[PDB]
């Protein structure tokens, strides 16, 4: 029952230790009734500074704060993450790979910029008001934490979300859409990776279609519509759909490949897991899974249009 | 779900402190062998929570642990469970300086700058001494040693295993130091319900203790051993801490009933006894020479029949 916070650096240890430190006193203070608006300025700092003990993993010293805190457990709740649970995914091993996943690739900790932060609590009251008046149910990046680190004098600002993409099934091609006019692809340089992140001439000249069936676009649209209409209420512009493509009997194979080295359920999941997953229609011409989400809102034309804009190129994304 | 609630902020701060470090202690592996280092270690903690967590807690504070490698090793060697001593010290407010834990298992007693200074300093022999007499000792049972820092003020505090019962009710308690000199309890002091007696005012009252010579065996040959180690460091003026429960008082879950590797320090009456009792005895206050040793150690052999 030992957790080392063993990492390949010294900031992942703090972060893991953190999230193992604030979410065991969180568990110390009980769950309020409602939020109170001090909860939205209000942050939790420790300062560790140890001499000669415990300097295996950790730093002898470093700083770990998070910011509003008991909104954050209120927001994990409303998505349905177990506070223990998502304390085990970050500190039972070293989230691996600025951006990281945790070992078991339910959330996604992104490495953000003080600006980053700084727009979070602007938006942060109505973003948890929106989430509460959409029961969790948005295709909006999901906040679970935010923190600063500091090791060696050095500040670092976290950001943790649920993995748009589901934490067991592969993804084969993902692209970064928008709906921009100018012309939006990928570099050469990215071309040449192995997971390519493409981009809207990519997915409008591969002639590619997402085939969900009625009932999914209808529901996904819904989101997005509000999603993208609550983003333009504030001054939110330039944000992504993420779009993540599974496709089924390629893992299959893989899958098969993989045992075949030893020895030498199928393209299904949780939706209250895997959040953004959709199934494809039955009458798809092949078995695939989708990951939709939007991203980046944190970080002529205006916002407003943007919404709408935006929102036209999902709905043609789609059959 | 512990709150940490407490009658003072310095009392939720020891609480929040003694949990913390119980936690982050339970991170940390058993070593072979305490090092040099460990016995100049320390762990440091400050928090600073701005409109979090103050129902109980100050936003402000900090909590440092000495040497906590040896004191997890020293409660061990004590017989003492981690995860039981935090317990005791967060399960519920210390109660009443001088605070007990809520179950009376634990003492805190706050002690000065000078006092952790000579804790440090006697720390590695203490140890060394605890492992070649196999925890068995009438010496104080060091649990832990901190210092809180509340409102900015900084205060020390050592935490030993109680010397008394955590349920026997103790009814009479005698500081003996075998001086020469004029000990006994002033006007004032004899007046409240737990009068601390000295030597004179037990010499001169004709109270023996009966235990057996067999237990004076076992009392005496460690004894001897505690108050040669306290020479060797050169040091003295420690008393003699004896509590009596009597028996048939209280009993006007049975009388005189206890466990011995709790209740470590008390002794039976004998068969032959006059009245039934139960005695507790430790060397106490030695946080500071032959002849004090040799002394001491005779007017307390004479009190065990
Ligand atoms: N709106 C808002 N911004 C904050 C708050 N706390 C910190 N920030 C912003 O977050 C960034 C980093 O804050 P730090 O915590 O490093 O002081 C800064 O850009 C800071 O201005 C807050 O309570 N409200
Ligand atoms: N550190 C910190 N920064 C704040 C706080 N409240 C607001 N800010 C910062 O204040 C700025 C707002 O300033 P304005 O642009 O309205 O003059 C934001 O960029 C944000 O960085 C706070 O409580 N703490
Ligand atoms: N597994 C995973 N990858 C992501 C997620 N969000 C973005 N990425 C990927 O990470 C890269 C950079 O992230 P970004 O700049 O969007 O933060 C992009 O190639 C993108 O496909 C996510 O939620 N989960
Ligand atoms: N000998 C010794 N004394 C110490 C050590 N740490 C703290 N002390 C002493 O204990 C007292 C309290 O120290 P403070 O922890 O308040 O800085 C001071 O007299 C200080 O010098 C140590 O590692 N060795």
């Amino acid at each position: 029952k030992v957790k080392l916070f063993r990492a390949s650096e010294p900031i992942l240890s703090v972060l893991m230790w953190g999230v193992n430190h604030t979410i065991n006193e969180l568990s110390n203070v009980p769950v309020p009734v409602m939020l109170m608006p001090d909860d939205f300025k209000a942050y939790s700092k420790i300062k560790v500074d140890n001499h000669l003990f415990n300097k295996e993993n950790l730093p002898s010293r470093f700083k770990f704060k998070e910011y509003c805190p008991m909104v954050f457990r209120n927001l994990r709740e409303r998505f349905g993450i177990d506070d223990q649970d998502y304390q085990n995914s970050v500190t039972r091993s070293a989230p691996i790979n600025r951006f990281l996943t945790t070992y078991d690739r339910r959330f996604v900790i992104k490495t953000v910029s003080s600006e980053d932060v700084a727009e979070m609590h602007n938006i942060l009251k109505k973003y948890h008001q929106f989430i509460v008046e959409c029961h969790g149910n948005t295709l909006l990046p999901q906040f679970l934490g935010m923190y600063r680190l500091t090791v060696d004098g050095v500040e670092t600002y976290m950001v943790v979300t649920r993995n748009v993409f589901s934490h067991r099934l592969t993804v084969h091609r993902k692209y970064d859409l928008k709906g921009s006019t100018v012309a939006r692809e990928a570099s050469d340089k990215e071309k040449a990776k192995d997971l390519p992140t493409f981009k809207d001439n990519d997915f409008l000249n591969e002639g590619q279609k997402l085939h969900v069936g009625e009932e999914s676009k209808k529901n996904f649209l819904e989101k997005l519509k509000r999603d993208v209409e609550f983003l333009a209420q504030l001054k939110i512009m330039d944000y992504s759909l993420l779009v993540g493509i599974h496709d089924v009997d390629r893992a299959e194979q893989e899958e098969m490949e993989v045992e075949e080295r030893a020895e030498d359920g199928p393209g299904e999941f949780d939706p209250s897991v895997d959040v953004y997953a959709m199934k494809s229609h039955e009458s798809s011409p092949k078995k695939e899974v989708y990951f939709m989400a939007i991203a980046d809102i944190l970080t002529t034309v205006n916002p407003e249009q943007y919404s709408k804009r935006f929102n036209e190129f999902m709905s043609n994304i789609l059959t």
